[PDB]
């Protein structure tokens, strides 16, 4: 091959110090000055670069490999989790689309304005599956759904991808955190994972094999540790099914700081060590620690690590760098040299119109009392709250090179839907926090969250007479994206008190009360459901939030937005999952008993189960038809039902395909995604929908990890969500 | 062996039916009255019997045995938990004694009584580590800490067994729940166990062990999946681990339906199927199903089961009933008909001054501002909340032939201990709940809590009017034993909220307020620590807690209980342990930093740690010695350090010694208990304390389950809990 003779030929004129120099990933910042930065990349001490994204300062850059010795050009990576410039929403509001076309386009647009702006690489996406609320990345991933996340890590790679790694509009995907970083236990961040290799195999590995199986062409290593191994350790993960199990040929990333950490996690009493370990492993590129440049020419003179260690950890990125085209034109995302110079964010670089169709499809109905929504353009509209005027919020956590002050808020999407038709009166009635070391933890870095001097109570006396004044209340309340965001973990998944005493304030005023939830986990809303009029999750919906919003609160969008990740009645409930196994004693809601799997102090089940989520129509199936009773070995079973818009408005709905296999050699769940279609239908229309199955369907890992369909009967389940359906059974021979 | 031929010698003139027979364990209820059961002696079809705990019961049911034709004894069982008429704080309050010694003392008399009365077994001891406070039955349990709990799972069985299984004082110890019951996801009852193979070994299975290990005659099975295998049906957990490599030689138990419920766990799908799984796993004995006596015919018929699968079965029910000397004398536990009649229930039958002392050992002094306790016996005190009168509470759940009206209440405890020196005022403050759901729930079988009808203002009147003329308030609040209990989860951990507002009131009355605390797992109590004066954790303290309790409130015993499960500062923060791993990003407490493990809307860490308790007197400690600064592999180390009281009332603590391995091929746990010392010591007395640590102590399961201790420096700590302590560091060579 062109490719491995033209990287062996190159490695054959390298020094080990210019080898490892390929290993270094930093980032410009107090541990790394620029003019320093710049010196060695000219040494050729330096492999990648993160957080510089723009054409100016990449192509400064990639002038200093000019004075390097071989002159092997950077690449330069980023965080473009959900968007670039143009933020779509957060990935656990995209998963909420049930549409893998809206995902790949917010992915597409990415990767484009990335690209545009001279990025090679994102550090996406994330994958993790997240079946504890409490974790402050769960905004960062499409929920607790192993099909659904598998499928949406797939679709998210393709897209950064394209056709070819060197096309100027295209970016590497790092899929993340690799792996079961999301387990953390007590949904405390970088917190000890521990699971039996079942559970490991059947739920929480597929979505990475998922994305190396869609050509991803990094893996970022996770910073938890794995059964007590760190990640960044752990040769079984990184070497034996990376590798050689799943056949994985790019190039591994270390998470920040990551080798130098296996000494605080207790695997290494020094850095030295620490280095060995993560290079034997098999991680490649070290992120930020340079613990890499420090200690692998020692380790080797040594005889500590083999020369094999370096080459294929170099061979990688090398690899990488000829793929994104970086040989044949350094300068393929950077533009002619004599190109006139631009501002990065004008507006005529963005794609509001593709964000606001995307916002729109994740938005959730969650409650909807008489009709009150869609809302009419006319009287008097108060809206309430403290995330109602936030830029900063709305774009979410990982907003990349988002600017906020380009963002839609949730008042402004009001004011452009109503012009001269209604009086918008605004009232903040509450800051995201009443507790002052929230709010300084919040603001401990920048200024995230703007803390108002008025006393709690007279920002709730302007807020009353404010509702007072109008027809009707919109209360803009939930999280700041500072609440939902890395090492921000929660005990209390309600909405904020201070927001709560607002809300609680507002019904007194017999106000009709719909809320507009920003957040970036599931929130425990039993007051909520019982008291508000109307309740729409928006998530962090980015850049055209408001604009997205509005359109479904004016009835422009018929919400169409389904749960990803239930949401528990409370955090004493964690974890909650519709995927759960039955027990020896499970709840009997036809004959409730005491001596059953169970919590006395509270409400049993999630608030709002896996997959819900209301529209302004209505929709009915027809009862389940299965193509057979008894489906053969490598043949394909139908499953047909008939899907009706039995209302008065053009809507969608999602049709979900669940399987429980009841009789297994394990215990197995009561339901599993298997298949889901979004529908479009207009009041009246019907539509035929057929899922196909096959036996990789019907697959799971046993004890001994076998992966095998066992013949006996299966049980289909269709519905519009995971706790409404209907079944039918057959049998695999 | 005699043994041996015994009993190859009456197996040999057995039927299957008669073999099957042994293997049937039932109890007299809805599914077999009691005729119906007489009946089945006569006919040789029962192997034993549970829930029949008095001579003229079990006699009768002996009785029954000469009408068949083998006249195979039965063998009687009860859950004697924490004591059978005479009732003994609840294991996790028996663990805070720190004493081996008071453990043993419990159990032996406990032993004592339950044999008095006929039975042969118990149901005990419950050996499941604990590390989710939510799950109802921590209580039964000895706390988080895999030493501690496996060396009083080690004393529990020696206590009960005695150095004969013959005598007439001892009983078979049925050591349960095996295995990993306590992991229940959730802290739900029954609900699912996943977990890593170095976690099972190295932290929750030792228990199990130590009971086998200590000759235990039985094991009980656990309801739970385990890695998504139920324990009922897991050969590997049952043969493999319990008979091959640990070499149990006993009878293996299974829990109520158990064998039933592998087919509500998708094991099975008919009982024919489960009972195959579950005999063949290594179930001998089947509890109140009766699916052995059902289908073992038709199974071995039909060449689904061996024969050697039956033999071994009824082999090992036999060998029981040899050991209990039931074939040398089946009434050897029973006296003769003709002997002096006697009151199962009399007052001359109890162990009044043994409960009263074992009760003093494990009340925990979580907190006392300004030395307010201990209380002279003069002026007035308010005895306030539901749980002051309460002789249910006080016995706890699995109070086994423990007699409510027996119990020394919280009130007459004060009332025995101020005779005229003092005036108690009464008033009860509160219900044990303000939710009536919650009530009728505590209520659904028998009348366990007293419903005041009055209204919560009206009982928060007389309260406060109460208080207002007494010099303090002695405020006795918690849970009721219902609420900590088989199948009673919790999803919040606070003390409920109609106590809650009674403590509220009093503190705003100014009067000082001391919380004794009655409860079956750690409860979230930052608002008790922040406002009250002081609180007395006395778990349920049983028969004589309030004597037991009032001596430690009036001085005449000096509070000496430590906790042995940390307490979380609330239901957020689960799971909380004191032997945690350290993460790559460890909280600093001398350099906080957001990009840590840790919550943000909370205080981190538990409110109180593992090995917690106070005193009236203060304690020092001097510097940590080790013998060496290297040990040699088989040399044993000696660490020594010199106890004080340092203040001026006698009293008791317990010098804890923790071990850390900071280099390892497994993130090794940041402290882990391998010592302790509970002393006695007078005003200014001292006493040098040593601890001998060998390679025992060093060793640990890597991932591949290798059991070895690695080369390279230990560290270990002392102090007076896990949170205050000084550490020494050796090296292993
Ligand atoms: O920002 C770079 C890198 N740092 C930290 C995070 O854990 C990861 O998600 C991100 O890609
Ligand atoms: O009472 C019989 C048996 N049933 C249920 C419990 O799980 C166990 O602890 C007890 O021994
Ligand atoms: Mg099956
Ligand atoms: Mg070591």
């Amino acid at each position: 091959t062109d490719k491995e003779r033209f990287i062996a030929s190159l490695m054959a004129r390298m020094s080990n110090a210019e080898k490892i120099g390929q290993l270094r990933l930093v980032s410009v910042g107090a541990d790394h000055p620029k003019e320093a930065l710049m010196a060695d990349i000219r040494a050729g001490k330096v492999g990648a670069i993160f957080n510089t994204v723009t054409r100016p300062d990449i192509r400064a850059m990639q002038d200093q490999v000019r004075h390097s010795r071989l002159k092997i050009p950077l690449f330069h990576a980023y965080d473009v989790a959900h968007g670039h410039r143009t933020i779509f929403p957060i990935s656990l509001g995209l998963a909420a689309s049930w549409d893998p076309e809206v995902v790949a386009r917010s992915a597409r647009i990415s990767a484009l304005e990335a690209s545009a702006d001279g990025l090679d690489m994102s550090f996406s996406p994330m994958v993790d599956i997240t079946r504890d609320a409490r974790w402050g990345r769960v905004s960062e991933g499409f929920g607790e759904d192993t099909y659904l996340t598998s499928l949406l890590s797939g679709v998210m790679v393709r897209a950064y991808q394209g056709s070819n790694l060197a096309a100027p509009d295209s970016i590497m995907a790092a899929v993340k955190h690799f792996a079961l970083y999301g387990a953390a236990e007590g949904g405390r961040d970088y917190n000890t994972v521990d699971m039996s290799l079942p559970r490991m195999f059947q739920d929480y590995l597929p979505p990475y094999k998922a994305a190396v199986d869609a050509g991803a062409g990094a893996v970022m290593v996770s910073l938890n540790t794995i059964n007590g191994v760190p990640a960044t350790a752990n040769r079984w993960l990184l070497t034996d099914l990376l590798r050689q199990q799943w056949g994985f040929k790019g190039l591994t990333i270390s998470d920040h700081g990551a080798v130098k950490e296996l000494i605080k996690h207790g695997l290494a009493g020094n850095e030295r060590d620490a280095t060995r370990l993560a290079i034997q492993a098999g991680v490649d590129m070290n992120m930020n620690d340079d613990l890499y440049s420090t200690w692998l020419p020692k380790l080797l003179a040594a005889g500590e690590i083999d020369q094999a260690d370096i080459d294929r950890a170099c061979r990688d990125v090398l690899a990488a760098k000829y793929d994104l085209g970086l040989f044949a034109d350094p300068y393929r995302r950077l533009g002619k040299p004599d190109d006139p110079p631009f501002d990065t964010n004008a507006e005529s670089r963005l794609h509001r119109q593709a964000a606001r169709e995307v916002a729109r499809e994740g938005l959730v109905l969650l409650k909807n009392r008489d009709g009150l929504l869609p809302l009419k353009k006319q009287g008097r509209i108060a809206v309430i709250g403290p995330l109602a005027k936030s830029q900063r919020d709305v774009i979410g956590s990982w907003s990349a090179a988002g600017v906020p002050r380009q963002a839609v808020t949730v008042y402004q999407g009001l004011a452009n839907a109503v012009g001269e038709r209604a009086t918008l009166l605004y009232a903040k009635g509450a800051n995201v926090s009443g507790d002052q070391a929230i709010l300084d933890y919040l603001n401990s870095y920048n200024p995230e969250v703007e803390v108002d001097p008025r006393s709690a109570e007279a920002m709730l006396e302007e807020a009353l007479r404010t509702a007072r004044d109008a027809d009707l209340v919109v209360a803009v309340v939930g999280e700041s994206q500072g609440m939902a965001h890395e090492a921000s973990s929660r005990t209390d998944l309600r909405i904020p008190a201070s927001q709560r005493r607002l809300l609680k304030a507002l019904k007194a005023t017999g106000k009709p009360l719909v809320l507009v939830l920003m957040n970036g986990r599931p929130l425990s809303l039993g007051w909520e459901q019982e008291n508000a009029d109307a309740i729409l999750e928006t998530w962090f919906s980015g850049t055209e939030g408001g604009n997205a919003i509005a359109d479904v609160l004016f009835g422009e969008h018929n919400p169409s937005g389904k749960l990803t990740m239930s949401f528990p009645r409370s955090v004493g409930q964690v974890p909650v999952y519709y995927n759960h196994l039955n027990t020896g004693r499970p709840m009997d809601h036809d004959n409730p008993g005491k001596y059953t799997s169970r919590y006395f102090d509270e409400a049993n089940g999630p608030l709002y189960p896996f997959g819900y989520g209301l529209s302004y129509t209505e929709f009915s199936l027809s009862p389940l038809r299965l193509s057979s009773e008894r489906l053969a070995r490598g043949a394909t079973l139908e499953a047909r039902v008939t899907l009706s818009n039995s209302g008065k408005r053009a809507g969608a709905t999602v049709v979900q395909l669940y399987l429980q296999d009841p009789v297994a050699s394990l215990s197995r769940p009561v339901k599993e995604l298997r298949g889901f279609r979004k529908v479009m239908l207009e009041p009246g229309e019907s539509r035929e929908i057929v899922f196909r199955l096959g036996e990789a369907d019907l697959k799971f890992y046993d004890s001994q990890l076998r992966h095998t369909a066992e013949p006996g009967e299966f049980k289909v389940f269709v519905g519009l969500d995971s706790a409404q359906t209907e079944s039918r059974s057959f049998t695999l021979l």
